[PDB]
């Protein structure tokens, strides 16, 4: 396992990461390894598993992303790396327009052909994803995920860890809990609470 | 009330006029003042409400947008910045495409993450909100709006002030009432006359 | 039908035609001349029907695009200007987000505001239309075409010639046969058979 001077370290070896890592490579950025829980992906070498952390950080790799989909693991795993003195990036790929009044926290991936819109926060953690719109004055918590081609009008809350499917849409103003997930499709178009999922047009909760 | 030289004044200072100023700003235009009903917007200044446009005029400003979201509202206000003097700019976010044979009117938005495609006709004062999509041989009428993440297929036509919520679709060759409203979502299969709304999938009108 | 030296040759003269030649000259590639079933198109000559192919290769014309919206003629058309010694090129616009590790075919179209992410294949003569999101590790048959504003999440396989209509969704990793048409709005949830049409949220089978 050797290893160039600082690039970044990416955790997850997934489809997600393929993703990351090519956005990350569209920035100019190097990318020096992966540490996957299966102990190369898109020519990065997979060195070990998280047990593998405190040596890339010893050797002076300090940057990292986590390209893990599932939001209460991202998570999690974004804290490890945190402990373990790496610094959390973000991977914003060049063709998002993130408005200038938009407030980001760190680990935040977003997509190739995102717009997020003027005073909106996202938060550590947050993944928005390939296509996805985010309009003026929305509020995303920690860890959520905005999938593909997902849209969310102006004023919209999303709490933790939350999960909108492919082409979700959610009305101004919408508050959705943390913990929700909101199916591929659905149009939510009254506050969600949190830890449900809700489906259809317009979205309705399954118990 | 002092203001630089030269600038666009806004009508409105709401959510929509924040999108506005950004996309303005992106182009490298300057924002020079806002009148808003309520008499700062992102650094703009508020100085006053639509009594104040004659002083504006009056003081060599002679470009304006109207950045309010209710269509007819929206309509009546270009129609008074116009009698006062002003000129209607376009508000066109960078990262928008707009086909070379597309014919724009005055007035309109066009934000980030748009596509218009080819001899399409967008009217006075519509708004094309963030990564909608509008394609080939499209007519859009003054002052409608397509909402975020909506989409118009081919040789659709939208009557004025019609309002397509976020994620609605158009089938081609469709034909949408004035004063029609599209809720979030709804995917139009036939003609819409005038004065309706219409939700679901497939967009069914509710009484 | 006097033409200048070098430029491609479109069959097809429709409203596709218009997309794609204004995709083409947006790249500044030169459109030479249209084939058409009825023998200009935003400029562009229509010189004759499909017979007028050979007169177009034996005076220097070696590059052409297939711009016929239909699947099965498309495919048809491409053979037979691939046999009459035409090369197919594609036709991106320089807005598409195209990944590095995206393999595509020829005779493609993909349009203004499309992304395609990480390790997709792209068959010869498919259309990814306007706004259109293509997730990592797709597979698109020949021939098919994703519509506007249409999303692909993860591992999604979509066999030859199926079509999906304006806002179509499919969830990470299903599989649609060769022939089927995913209505616009369709939410396609489970694998689909060859040969069957699908509509609503989630998608369902009409016989
Ligand atoms: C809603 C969802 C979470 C349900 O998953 P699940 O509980 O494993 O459900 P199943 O696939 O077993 O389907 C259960 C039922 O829900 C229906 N259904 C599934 N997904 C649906 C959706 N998005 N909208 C409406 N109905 C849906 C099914 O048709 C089935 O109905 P039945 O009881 O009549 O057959 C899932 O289908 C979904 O939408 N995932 C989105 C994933 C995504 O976009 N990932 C992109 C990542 S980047
Ligand atoms: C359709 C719409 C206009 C209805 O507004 P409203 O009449 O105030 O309706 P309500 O919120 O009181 O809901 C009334 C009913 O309609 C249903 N409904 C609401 N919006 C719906 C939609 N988009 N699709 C399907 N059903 C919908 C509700 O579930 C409720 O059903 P019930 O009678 O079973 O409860 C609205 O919900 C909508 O879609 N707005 C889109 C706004 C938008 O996108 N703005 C972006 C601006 S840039
Ligand atoms: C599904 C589709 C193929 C059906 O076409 P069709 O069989 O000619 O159907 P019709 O227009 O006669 O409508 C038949 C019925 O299907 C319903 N329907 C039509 N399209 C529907 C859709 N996309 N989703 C749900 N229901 C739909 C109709 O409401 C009607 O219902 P009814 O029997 O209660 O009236 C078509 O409406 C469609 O979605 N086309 C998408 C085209 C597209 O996007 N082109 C873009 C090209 S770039
Ligand atoms: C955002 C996306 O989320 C999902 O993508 P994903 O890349 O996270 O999922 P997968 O392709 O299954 O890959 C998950 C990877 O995550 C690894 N992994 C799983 N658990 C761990 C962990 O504890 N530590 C580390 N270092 N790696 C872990 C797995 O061993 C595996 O290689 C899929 O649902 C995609 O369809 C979707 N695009
Ligand atoms: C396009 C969008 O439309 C809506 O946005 P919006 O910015 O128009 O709406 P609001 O945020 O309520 O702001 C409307 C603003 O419009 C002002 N206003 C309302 N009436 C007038 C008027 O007569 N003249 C002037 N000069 N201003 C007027 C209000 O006082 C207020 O500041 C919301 O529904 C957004 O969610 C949506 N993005
Ligand atoms: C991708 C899109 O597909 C469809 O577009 P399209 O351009 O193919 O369809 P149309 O506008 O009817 O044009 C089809 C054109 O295709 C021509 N055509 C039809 N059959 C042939 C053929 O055999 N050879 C040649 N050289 N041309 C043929 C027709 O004479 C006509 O000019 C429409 O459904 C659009 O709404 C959609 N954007
Ligand atoms: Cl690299
Ligand atoms: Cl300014
Ligand atoms: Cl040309």
């Amino acid at each position: 396992a050797s290893l160039a001077i600082g690039g970044v370290v990416i955790i997850g070896g997934g489809g997600h990461a393929k993703v990351v890592i090519e956005s990350l490579r569209a920035c100019g950025e190097t990318v020096a390894a992966i540490v996957d829980a299966d102990p190369a992906v898109l020519g990065v070498p997979v060195v070990g598993d998280d047990l593998a952390l405190p040596m890339l950080r010893e050797q002076g790799l300090s940057r990292l992303f986590v390209a893990i989909g599932d939001n209460r693991l991202r998570q999690k795993l974004g804290r490890k790396a945190r402990d373990h003195g790496f610094s959390l990036v973000n991977a914003i790929h060049p063709s998002a327009v993130v408005s200038p009044s938009v407030r980001l926290g760190e680990g935040v991936a977003v997509m190739a052909g995102v717009a997020i819109n003027a005073d909106s926060w996202i938060g550590d953690l947050a993944i928005i994803n390939t296509g996805a719109v985010v309009d003026h004055d929305c509020r995303l918590g920690a860890a959520c995920h905005l999938g593909p081609a997902s849209a969310l009008a102006g004023g919209v809350s999303v709490g933790e860890r939350a999960f909108l499917g492919v082409g979700a849409r959610v009305i101004p103003g919408v508050t959705i809990g943390a913990d929700t997930i909101v199916g591929a499709g659905g149009v939510v178009v009254r506050d969600l609470p949190d830890s449900v999922l809700a489906i259809g047009v317009p979205a309705k909760i399954k118990g």
